């Protein structure tokens, strides 16, 4: 298989 994941948070 293949299994790619991204995440990203950004806070002020």
């Amino acid at each position: 298989k293949f299994f790619e994941a991204a995440a990203k948070k950004f806070f002020e």
